[PDB]
């Protein structure tokens, strides 16, 4: 049975590892109590570019996690009965839990969202019920997401060619078709973070 609190949890956790490791070297190095902070209150009416990344990388974590564990048959309602990941599936459960979002906000839901529905790998497992991969002649393969680190690359690659809005309204729809779905987008400029 889904548990949202469950999933969040060890989402936020791959989430906050990710973020430290890919700004370990940085002004703003990731920290703990900021990254959580931003999760518990994020800014939604005129967010910075790391706004944006903290943002992202957790949606992307929860969305990464929730996808796995419903393969992995641990979560009931979703899943198969070697099962192939459904991230457009765990996509739509995430939009009706946490909102659609509008302005920046909604915009980067999306890009997240395109980001992990080409983040598809496969995967594949001996057809015999014990055998190693040196072993067997004959494997099933289905399709799995990315290991979770090559998608927070992508995510840091993204944070990095963000575009700046202005003018930017934080409850008006960003027009569909206008700003490419690659793009993240924020509006605020970034505090010395020295
Ligand atoms: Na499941």
């Amino acid at each position: 049975p889904l548990s949202w609190e469950d999933i969040t949890g060890k989402g936020l956790k791959q989430a906050l590892d990710s973020c430290q490791q890919s700004f370990q070297w940085q002004r703003w190095n990731c920290p703990s109590q900021d990254f959580v902070q931003k999760n518990s209150k994020p800014e939604e009416n005129s967010p910075n570019r790391e706004d944006v990344y903290v943002a992202a990388i957790s949606m992307a974590a929860i969305v990464h996690t929730l996808t796995k564990d419903c393969a992995n048959g641990v979560i009931a309602g979703c899943g198969c009965t070697p099962c192939a990941h459904e991230p457009t599936k765990a996509l739509e459960q995430y939009e009706k839990h946490f909102g659609s979002g509008s302005g920046a906000i909604g915009h980067n839901r999306r890009v997240v969202g395109a980001l992990l529905q080409r983040s598809l790998e496969q995967e594949c497992r001996c057809k015999q019920p014990g055998a190693v991969q040196g072993e067997c002649q004959e494997e099933e393969c289905v399709a799995v997401l990315k290991p979770f680190e090559a998608i927070a690359q992508d995510l840091l690659q993204m944070y990095d060619d963000a575009i700046q809005l202005e003018g930017a309204s934080s409850n008006l729809k960003i027009m569909w078709q206008n700003i490419p779905l690659d793009s993240l987008v924020f509006m605020q400029d970034s505090p010395n973070y020295c």
